């Protein structure tokens, strides 16, 4: 079994969607990256660890590219004229079961739902009004 | 118009539903509360700021308590056996366009998505393997 | 195939059998944990190196909880009571075949065979005589 | 009781089965030893011992030849390149009951049974993936 | 993809095949291994890093048995006089496409295609004249 | 016979095959290199040396640029926008026989024939998983 595997990560339809997959788990930490231009792609890692003796606390991160061509003295090259960084922290106490998990997990998805305040505001390049 | 109301952060079926609703906003701070003993109250807060000539950031933060009783002395009180912190930044350059919001919020809506690597780990108390 | 699949930890005959899963593989360290809180979950770790020139050396843990409810400041917390430790090192030369290793594998379970002297005295509290 | 007897290490079956008799008793450690050459034989050796204020220490340890190209009664002057060696130490609080201990035994037989990842590991000279 | 699957290492056409798989993935690193005691295995590891801020890195080593007057299963001393060691390592600039790395391919293939200088050379315990 | 000739080093199947000869063998180190400007031909280079007092060791490199037409003070220039790098050294014993040289060649075709994990990896900007 494992659960470091490729994914969609942008489920936009069901073409275009950007795909990510694994490349590297050195150190305890989780690495996906999309294919092509490793200049040009999307990125996902995560890393759990014991923050203390009572929780445990787990580091995501996501790169979301902006793909464009550099065009330096006639040689164009793939890059990312720019990226938006999520990194997110979430600490969990070694007393959760698994049922307070799916809840917490639950709590994230809610956040995000389409919809929602946070997920409308960030898509809209806007605060909370 | 306003994106600063209530909404359901735990979507528990129909019945259970965790709702959180808006409780005050200041310096910029947005904030959420759940109803009933703010002891044992869901949290859920966000904010935006130019980080950087070129960048906004947002910071969301959330909080999932453990709801319990508590019995000193024979006086009992609501309280939160203890709570898990979700705490999240979000960087987005001043380049970037609704559209290009609108992928970083699917990205952020697909690393949570039933199924895949990240929220299955979490909802059961594992890593990556 | 994949040998990092959940198996029966404690086979009580169906009813309250104690099934361990995958929980993570970070640092080459792989982990299963049965079904609960960290804090009360049984827990297998097996790892393998080369520890010298011409062997190689599987280092396998096991910790079986005494499950328990504690009164915390006034508070129920989920815990344990004690863990017993089980500690095992394995050196394998690399000149042993795969059938010298099978009878390893054999002697590793003649040696904890019900009826046997070991297990006998370990599930009595007496020692050898 | 009087658990100091032979018994059956590596069962192949009635036929061709490794026996392992009683050999040695001195300071109390038991030891168990199969009918050859010292360099060739099976060896297992158990003692116990209060290893702290609170626990109680189960000290195992299994020697197992590598048999593939042996030649019965020759000399190998390497012999470390023709054994295996087991180490186990099982820690156990005194708080532990019989049925306690009872469980401890069959979690470390549900560890090595067959079929299972652990086992599957080594008798394919192989680690977990 | 799953490419971490088992494949024919050496083709003797069907009767004799050496095939190779897989055997460990600790820390990301992919292991292949065949059949054999660890001394005599034909071997094959892969992993990948982003190995200075412009350039990913591939590192693949592979290790063949000496065959010639082997003695399958037996002790050798002297490992190093039994086996030859291959180390690759494939440096590609981020800004290589999919197609680039297709070709990067196609050129380590054509490298070692039978009949061309360098494997006539390797294969006739030779240098280039 | 004479071993240094030239091959084809990328098939392109006939149309736009990039063929690689003989173009220096100053101090010992064969070197091929594609009809093209110094700047941006490809390059294989093949040394064997007695790394030690029984062991052979080839050191093969390979040069597979991505051609450009760089605007340099207004003048253009056939360049190299950059190249990717593949080095690899193969250790082989005093001891191994012609027949043991050619297992060792197979298995290099073996690891990057078509369809096998690893070119499928590289050609897929993706690691192994």
């Amino acid at each position: 079994a494992s659960n470091f595997t490729q994914f969609v990560l942008v489920d936009n339809g069901g073409t275009g969607d950007v795909t990510v997959a694994p490349s590297n788990f050195a150190n305890g930490v989780a690495e996906w990256i999309s294919s092509n231009s490793r200049s040009q792609a999307y990125k996902v890692t995560c890393s759990v660890r014991q923050s203390s003796a009572q929780n445990r606390k787990y580091t995501i991160k996501v790169e979301v590219p902006k793909v464009a061509t550099q065009t330096v003295g006639g040689v164009e090259l793939n890059v990312a004229a720019w990226r938006s960084y999520l990194n997110m922290e979430l600490t969990i106490p070694i007393f959760a079961t698994n049922s307070d998990c799916e809840l917490i997990v639950k709590a994230m998805q809610g956040l995000l739902k389409d919809g929602n305040p946070i997920p409308s505001a960030i898509a809209a390049n806007s605060g909370i009004y």
